[PDB]
């Protein structure tokens, strides 16, 4: 900051100087008519150069020198420490004519130096450092810098019908732990010279994205900037001072919101009561609002939310028994209305649930929805149609939080699609760079019908499980050749089950073969996208046998329990029970799925839906580089 | 592109292969029950590896080998050259049981290889190279790559009431010179196997940003993609073929439009008449739509558009005489409704006029407006409030096309502002990274009232001229001390002029002094922004004397002709005539302005408004790095 302050003909000029800046001071134009030259005195804690065509030259407090008056002779004026005294520091210029050695006129400059700094934790260690030089920018990576702000989308006080950030009020001191600290630090005399004040302010635009709070009697919580509050005039305390504000995020990154917000402080000069003139100093901090992040299946489970809204014991017992052999909780009352994720800042973080188009909205449990407006919901809006990969590297790039996957239709198909308003939210989060797959070939239309990830438990590595109809046909032709043709299929369930569906019955159904050829085609289309977009190879993929029937819409609905659609609890796999053609003790499908999976570390339990909240990534999203 | 194609139990499978891709082919799952092993034959121009847990292995056309059947034993299938024959190329697998040496079943794959490439001039030399590997991306800098598309905002046929891009029709072959070439190149047999076609397509979103044309009888101009045309089915010509399309841009970069657009081609498989299935190959080109670019005063003038809509001869004659001593034209009938700029691509470029909230819309003379909607126009929307710097470097960054400057008010002032819709357009152009100044302290509210750039003609360097009231007062106190106090001011003009305004009269007006102190403050505020944002120093600045009077709104209107508000024609400066206090032959203001400027190369002519179209930058905007 080089800033202009001219001397004024015949006058003394009072100026505030902010430490960190430079004054350039015209002396020429204040000079009386007929002067040819000037000297100057200045005070101890004011540094003063003279400057002609770029050539600097320090000058003594005391010296008696005279120079030639000229528009290209100017001063540069700096100060090193704040004033304890309103003025005291000063620069005084004497002007002189051809003859005499007494000055003909003089002009002066009376400085009050102050320090003003609006400070944030741009280096991201949870401590509000002093005037971080990067605090007005935001960069990615471990070298990156720039403060981080959470959306205050949880709830501290449960009598509130909505989340914290929905009001312009802080009710509990609990709340402030979710907030980001911003410190106005000042250093100067017992007061400001007359005509100055300090204003914090925000833009109209940012006014619905931030809320700023002052804690009085640090007690009451003063809402100073935010909705319908674009500025706030700050009472200066003299001496070395610090004001503490707490900042809450209100809106997630989204369509038309990068997630970056600014807050400013200005030293504003006034002419009277009212009559604002111009700022003489401005300081600015940047915040990025933390994205919502989804949790893939490789990440350790913390709790498993079931909800059979009926009378289940054996679904409750095989899901309870599985959960027990893990660290984690059960949590009864699902997969289609709710997606678990989190938000993190260096100070703080907590789980947030995306709610599909309220209920778990608690302390340290946050909440977002996105609401269509014109576009109608379909089946593809259900969060069974929303999954996320493990960490992957795709051709050099790294995706340390994985990628979101959403089922879709082809763009010129007229098919179903998840609402744009949810699609836009998810891409706007950036850090899980979403991928559209093709799920609309399915009656229901969900990615979780045909793929799943499982961690290989020694690693540190995962596998893509894919449904495969061709795998199924290969298996049946073996069984039937093994003499199990007349072995009956799907004897178990108590609605639509088996009127002697045998393998033979199936294998000789030519119509159903062709449908399943079309479906294998839909599957291979997805396989090619997943391989490309998660940088996978055939090494990384296991095809689980699967069979569909083609409904009236030309869409697949499962023939028997889709086994890829499982609960992944670390090493325990909760895998739907197929009920299929036997050979002895157990099923030849169950034994086949046990065949592929168990030799890798994976411990399959077959269950006759759920949802699992998981540990965050250790990996900090700000260290990424999207 | 690794792409899945399975063999199918007992069947022969016909596939199209696109050169540049890889097939992965499952053999396991097509295998009959009880086989333990497979061999394979394949044709000359089909390369075939076998692959287990990652381990490759080429195989002979001829060989007789057998391998062990297993899900992790698969093939990889490539081809090197296109087919002249529908099929001919092929891969055939034999399956075998424990005993016999005759195959038990077989499965085959019958390939037709074709080459398909959608090509553009992503390397930006005006030639459409062959399958540029970067043609699906857009990058900046001399190393950057990515094709460029002009907005077709000029007019070839003048019977049209609007610009070319306003219809979905090309009337003249002239037009196509403004268009970008995109070449669908194919190489294959006399026809495609049954069930395939080639579709060009665009997104709904891009559909109002691009228009694509086919030239028939290369004759008629076929509009194939664009408004209400999202796809087009292409007739395949056999052999080595090339289809030529011409692409027009329709919309400039803007709020919510990055300026990037995509065009795709897919090979789409069908089941019947209708019944589209899935694409088997897709290719994509990217275009960036060229920004509108403004021309600063250092750039050589080409023509000077005057328009005194009255009876001017001495304004016509001093502007004509000045124009004559330059290369350039006069062009009579201005500065406030029109801004001259251009658009460039590697093939092509032409002047485009931004029209402030039609007339010069010609061949190779284009047109944009932006139209407010809710927001009302003010004086600050006039293009006197729109200027552009010379090339500058600001703290490492380079701005080789300069920066746009717009006068504004303070954001919490309730003051006037140029319409958002024009502000958003200008920033969206990116390459001249606009700067908001403070012009609302002026009655009219234009940046051109208080600053101007002039080229120093030996360089290669420019100067910022600033209006200065303090300079004026310094000058008058000299004159009055020189005994010119009673020398009369502003005797010339024929409306509001002089009832013995003398220097003395002015100097003793204390009220007017204070107003001009406030105005010098407004000026220094701007000075500080310009220094910061154009990386200038005091070396680079000349203050021209100037005086304002404060209207009822607390706003400056010039006291005498604002001399900074000049025509800059290379070395000739067309500088408003002040009419001020004399000493002999000429004015002491005129002689003072001649004093500062002429010693640098600059050749001042004083004129008792205009607009100048200039040469583009030699510098190509795509070599920048915003
Ligand atoms: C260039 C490709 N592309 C751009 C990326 C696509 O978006 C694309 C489009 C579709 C698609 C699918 C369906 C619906 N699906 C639903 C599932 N169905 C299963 C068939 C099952 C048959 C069976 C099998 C085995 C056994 C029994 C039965 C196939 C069709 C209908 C339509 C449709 O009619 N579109 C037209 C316009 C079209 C323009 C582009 C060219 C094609 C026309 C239209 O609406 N006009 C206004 C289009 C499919 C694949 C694609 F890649
Ligand atoms: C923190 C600074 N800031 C944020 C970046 C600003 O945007 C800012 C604002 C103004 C500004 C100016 C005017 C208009 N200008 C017009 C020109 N005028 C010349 C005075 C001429 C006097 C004279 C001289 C010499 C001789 C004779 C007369 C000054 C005022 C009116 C108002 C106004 O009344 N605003 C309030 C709200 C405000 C919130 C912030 C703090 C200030 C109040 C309001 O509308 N409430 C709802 C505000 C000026 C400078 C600034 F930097
Ligand atoms: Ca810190
Ligand atoms: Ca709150
Ligand atoms: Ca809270
Ligand atoms: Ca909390
Ligand atoms: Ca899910
Ligand atoms: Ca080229
Ligand atoms: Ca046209
Ligand atoms: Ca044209
Ligand atoms: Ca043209
Ligand atoms: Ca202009």
């Amino acid at each position: 900051r080089e800033r202009t302050v001219r001397l004024q003909y015949g006058s003394r000029v009072e100026a505030v100087y902010v430490l960190g800046t430079y004054l350039w001071t015209d002396v020429y134009s204040a000079a009386p008519a007929g002067a040819q030259t000037f000297s100057l005195k200045h005070s101890e804690h004011v540094w003063v150069e003279v400057v002609r065509d770029g050539e600097a030259e320090e000058v003594a407090t005391n010296g008696k020198q005279r120079w030639l008056l000229s528009p290209s002779t100017t001063l540069r004026v700096t100060m090193s420490q704040a004033s304890t005294e309103a003025s005291s520091d000063k620069v005084t210029v004497n002007y002189y004519d051809e003859e005499g050695s007494i000055p003909i006129d003089q002009a002066g400059l009376f400085l009050t130096a102050i320090e003003i700094s609006l400070d944030v934790d741009a280096d991201r260690d949870g401590v509000v450092e002093k005037n971080n030089p990067k605090k007005a920018s935001w960069t990615w990576g471990p070298e990156g810098q720039g403060a981080i702000l959470l959306v205050n989308c949880d709830r501290e006080t449960p009598w509130l019908p909505k989340e914290d950030c929905r009001d312009e009020k802080v009710y509990s001191k609990e709340d402030l732990k979710d907030m980001s600290q911003m410190i106005l630090r000042t250093k100067g005399p017992d007061r400001l010279p007359a005509g100055y004040e300090i204003v914090l302010y925000i833009s109209m635009s940012d006014s619905d994205k931030v809320g700023v709070f002052y804690v009085e009697n640090p007690q009451r919580y003063i809402h100073i900037l935010g909705r319908r509050k674009l500025y706030h005039v700050v009472k200066y305390t003299g001496g070395s001072a610090e004001l503490l504000f707490f900042v809450e995020g209100l809106c997630f990154p989204d369509e038309g919101f990068s997630g970056l917000v600014s807050i400013h402080v200005s030293l504003l000069e006034y002419m009277a009561q009212d009559i604002p003139l111009t700022p003489i100093f401005t300081d600015t901090v940047i915040f990025r609002i933390a994205p919502w992040i989804m949790t893939p299946n490789i990440l350790p489970p913390v709790s498993v939310f079931v909800c059979c809204m009926k009378d289940n014991y054996l679904f409750l017992k095989e899901v309870k028994n599985l959960v027990e052999k893990t660290n984690c909780e059960l949590k009864v009352c699902i997969q289609d209305e709710i997606e678990f994720g989190y938000i993190e800042a260096p100070h703080k973080g907590f789980p947030v649930v995306l709610d599909s188009p309220k209920e778990l909205l608690g302390p340290d449990f946050g909440y977002v929805t996105r609401e269509p407006l014109f576009e109608s919901v379909t089946s593809l809006d259900s969060f069974g149609n929303l999954e996320v990969s493990p960490p992957v590297t795709v051709n050099g790039k790294t995706y340390p939080l994985g990628r979101i996957l959403i089922g879709s239709s082809f763009p010129l198909s007229g098919g179903r699609r998840m609402t744009k308003v949810v699609r836009d939210f998810l891409k706007a989060q950036q850090v899980q760079a979403p991928v559209e797959l093709y799920s609309d070939w399915l009656t229901v239309g969900h990615v979780d019908e045909f793929m799943s990830f499982v961690p290989i438990p020694g690693t540190k590595k995962f596998l893509l499980l894919m449904a495969s109809t061709s795998a199924c046909y290969k298996l049946f032709r073996e069984k039937q050749k093994d003499g199990h043709g007349e072995a009956i299929m799907f004897k178990g369930l108590g609605g639509m089950s088996s009127k002697r569906i045998t393998i033979n019955k199936i294998l000789s159904n030519e119509s159903l073969v062709q449908e399943n050829l079309y479906f294998q085609r839909c599957l291979d289309w997805n396989r090619d996208i997943l391989k490309k977009e998660l940088g996978l190879t055939e090494q990384d993929i296991i095809d689980l046998p699967a069979l569909f029937k083609m409904d009236e819409d030309h869409r697949a609905r499962a023939f028997f329990p889709n086994m890829v659609n499982m609960i992944v609890l670390d090493k325990d796999l909760g895998i739907p029970k197929p009920f299929g053609p036997q050979v002895e003790e157990e099923c030849c499908l169950e034994m086949h799925v046990r065949g592929l999976l168990e030799p890798l570390g994976l411990e399959c339990t077959f269950i006759d839906g759920t949802n699992v909240r998981r540990k965050p990534f250790t990996f900090k999203w700000w260290h990424m580089v999207p």
